[PDB]
């Protein structure tokens, strides 16, 4: 079939959903492109320029609020994006794992740069305002992973018996057990915010 | 050699160190222990059972503040445990990814009831403090993950060149490598906790 950048990207989408991370191969891409090994290999050098690509292009496609509105606040802004990243993430099987793997790509340089101005214009030095940054793309990262990673463990093998667990661990698995852990997700998002704004307004002050 | 528990799994760790996950198999334990692959199967089913395994012995090992001192505050507790847990991921490649690929297993059920118990006897419904508790080892699991992935990456292939790179990113990248994230971790463990009590002493307050 065709393979122009975007249609090898949406073929090897396709099959990040069918094999996760793990069972994703340059061999298989190239079974259901319907094409030889070498002539995938003149496309697509590896599996690392693979997953390096598509944790690129899951953002660019599927992550709406890289950046701020005018006018919005920093705190409205790492909570819209901090949402907007947690879907983007969730969109694809084991989509935490494919963006760990690479830093800011080129194609990335003038969005986070902007991101990190946008933090330092609203009192943050560059270091406080990265941090901030740090803090909310790791804790929705590992969220997300933690969400994802529980699905592969349950297709090899079943939770162990509630015969044995005792009762505030079974109604807390029942509690991140109810929605996607969204709740959990959002209610800890806001603690980390308001963290940030005590930090911020506190200045020189001892806190 | 030996293959009782203990020493199946010290090998296992030492091959984890020499591989990383993703390359680790059960054919290359048995070449370490000196073994055939069927001897090996009698001991280690597969390498999800072998990966459960590792995932609660890493921190039966190595991680010493599972549980709180006598008299400490659920502040104090949040951030000696973040700390150790945070050492004992990062003692083992991939240990971020180890550690994800399950929930608490038997073994740990004591210790983990224990925290969630701790949290409820210093203010806390078992939700909201499951929510710190979630909040504080996602934040802790994705600042070790983009660690150890940022490794793993760096051996395939070198950082892009900063020909391109705009300034406040050299910058930010600058200083997410002077430690090993130590210090963005520090500082946003702290924001955290903070939001944590902010939420807790508001009670049924807007705030
Ligand atoms: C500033 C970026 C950065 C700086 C230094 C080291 C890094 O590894 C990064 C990133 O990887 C970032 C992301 O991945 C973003 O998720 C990122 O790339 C991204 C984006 N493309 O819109 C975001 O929305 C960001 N958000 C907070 C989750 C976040 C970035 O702000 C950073
Ligand atoms: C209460 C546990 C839990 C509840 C519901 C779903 C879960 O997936 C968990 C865990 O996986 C926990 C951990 O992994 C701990 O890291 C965990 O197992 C652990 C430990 N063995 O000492 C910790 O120190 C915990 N710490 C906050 C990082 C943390 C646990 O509190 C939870
Ligand atoms: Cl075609
Ligand atoms: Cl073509
Ligand atoms: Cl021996
Ligand atoms: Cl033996
Ligand atoms: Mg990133
Ligand atoms: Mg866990």
């Amino acid at each position: 079939s065709r393979l122009n950048r975007e249609s090898v990207i949406d073929a090897a989408l396709e099959l990040l959903n069918e094999t996760g991370i793990d069972g994703l191969t340059t061999r298989k891409l190239a079974q259901k492109l319907g094409i030889e090994q070498p002539t995938l290999y003149w496309h697509v050098k590896n599996k690392r320029a693979l997953l390096d690509a598509l944790a690129v292009e899951i953002l660019a496609r599927h992550h709406d609020y890289s950046l701020p509105a005018a006018g919005e606040s920093w705190q409205s802004f790492l909570r819209n994006n901090a949402m907007s990243f947690r879907r983007a993430l969730l969109r694809y099987r084991d989509g935490a794992k494919v963006h760990l793997g690479a830093r800011p790509d080129e194609k990335q340089y003038d969005t986070v740069e902007t991101q990190l101005r946008f933090m330092t214009e609203n009192g943050f030095s560059l270091r406080d305002g990265l941090y901030a940054i740090s803090a909310v793309s790791h804790f929705t990262l590992g969220a997300v992973l933690e969400q994802q990673e529980h699905t592969a463990a349950l297709t090899d093998r079943p939770a162990a018996p509630d015969e044995n667990l005792p009762p505030l661990l079974r109604e807390a698995l029942q509690i991140m057990d109810s929605d996607d852990g969204e709740q959990a997700f959002l209610h800890g998002l806001e603690s980390l915010i308001r963290g940030f704004e005590v930090q911020l307004t506190a200045l020189l002050q001892i806190v």
